[PDB]
């Protein structure tokens, strides 16, 4: 039945939060309930961590790697030094100090979850070469991250994932219409923008960039600050990593670790024009993305920069042909699901009729059974094998 005892680990995209955040409301469940929770209940070990959602996924891969092993995040000296940030971020207890020991973790991301998910497994099992080049060329200390060999994960699992980007932010007004998807977040979790609550609420842990909302500074205010700053700003964001020629680039150094497992879903929610053919959005989508995005991705084209027709189908954030696993300037495999996990390949487990947003519980969707998605997800996980013996 079960092959090994590895602890789950849930990761988000540019939206995403801590389990104390947004009052109680779950990123990983919404309205829908507590994920981690369901999983723990059910005898899998499950942990949550939360990065800097707008943050580029280098940034989150660090902040990801200290707050799974403890300590303080280190960017990089050559990385810092490029973009104009801090090297050090946050400082961390560490959720799992059993990674230091020998133990191996299943990454389950959402989103550009995935990329960064990805990114971190490249960087412990390679490092870097310009930080390793770096260090001894100015004598400044180096994170561990960035040595190489370490071996944390077991496997990956992509949902929804921009693994080329998607071509949202090819929108004329992407910068407006990408903050109204916190704020959809926002009131998703009952939390008005309109308001400077004294609370937190939601961090976006820019602590690199020394930005944070302050006092009688609503979210709405907070974002219009956001948008003129460095974070929005330059290619070091979410906002570049998002966009199909930056997913390309990280692409071109980010690959498959041939001793890890990686799954792969794809989500769907819309229709296809007869006439035009072009995508619409379905019924129960949610309304910021049925609105303005789901009908921008399903129509938007662009020869010069190869995007056509396959691009079209969309989860109302996402095009589908982007989730499958990294295509654009990768040379990572990606196989069909035959029954068989194989290892070092993108595991396309196909396409799953629900949006962003139905996927993780934050929009509902009540002909979603997302308890036994993540259950069915989790037993999967568990069967897999540390080390596969060859056969006939
Ligand atoms: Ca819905
Ligand atoms: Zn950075």
């Amino acid at each position: 039945s079960r092959a090994n005892d590895a602890p789950i680990v849930l990761l988000h995209g540019f939206t995403g939060w801590g389990r104390e955040e947004m009052f109680g409301f779950k990123y990983w469940g919404g309205v829908r309930g507590d994920i981690e929770q369901w999983l723990n209940d059910n005898g899998y070990r499950t942990y949550t961590l939360a990065v800097g959602p707008l943050s580029s996924n280098w940034d989150r891969a660090c902040e990801a790697y200290a707050q799974l092993v403890g300590g303080t995040v280190d960017y990089g000296a050559a990385h810092a030094a490029k973009h104009g940030h801090a090297r050090f971020g946050r400082t961390y207890p560490g959720l799992l100090p059993e990674l230091k020991r020998g133990g191996r973790i299943h990454i389950i991301a959402h989103s550009q979850g995935g990329q960064t998910a990805r990114m971190l497994v490249s960087l412990l099992e390679n490092g870097s070469q310009e930080e390793r080049e770096y260090a001894k060329a100015h004598n400044v200390s180096l994170s561990p991250l960035f040595e190489g060999g370490h071996h944390f994960v077991l496997s990956v699992t992509t949902i929804a994932t921009p693994h080329d980007g998607t071509t949202l932010v090819n929108m004329v007004d992407f910068t407006d219409r990408f903050f109204d998807f916190q704020k959809a977040v926002l009131k998703a979790a009952a939390v008005a923008s309109n308001v400077p609550y004294t609370s937190q609420v939601y961090d976006f842990k820019l602590d690199q960039w020394g930005l944070r909302r302050q006092p009688g500074e609503s979210f709405d205010q907070y974002f219009e600050r956001l948008k003129r700053s460095p974070v929005w700003t330059s290619t070091d964001t979410a906002r570049y990593d998002l966009s199909v020629p930056g997913a390309e680039k990280l692409n071109q150094w980010v690959k498959a670790s041939p001793n890890t497992y990686y799954l792969s879903f794809a989500t769907e929610r819309t229709y296809r024009g007869a006439l035009t053919g072009n995508y619409y959005p379905e019924l129960g989508m949610n309304a910021f993305s049925a609105v303005v995005c789901a009908p921008f991705l399903g129509s938007y084209r662009n020869a010069t920069l190869g995007i056509d027709d396959r691009w079209l189908e969309n989860d109302g954030i996402v095009n589908a042909f982007s989730m499958n696993g990294p295509k654009r300037g990768s040379t990572d495999r990606i196989v069909p699901y035959d029954g068989t996990i194989k290892k070092g390949v993108w595991n396309d487990m196909g396409t799953y009729n629900v949006d962003h947003f139905e996927v993780i519980g934050v929009d509902p969707n009540p002909l979603f059974d997302i308890r036994a998605f993540y259950l069915r997800l989790a037993e999967q996980l568990a069967s897999l094998q540390p080390h596969h013996h060859h056969h006939h």
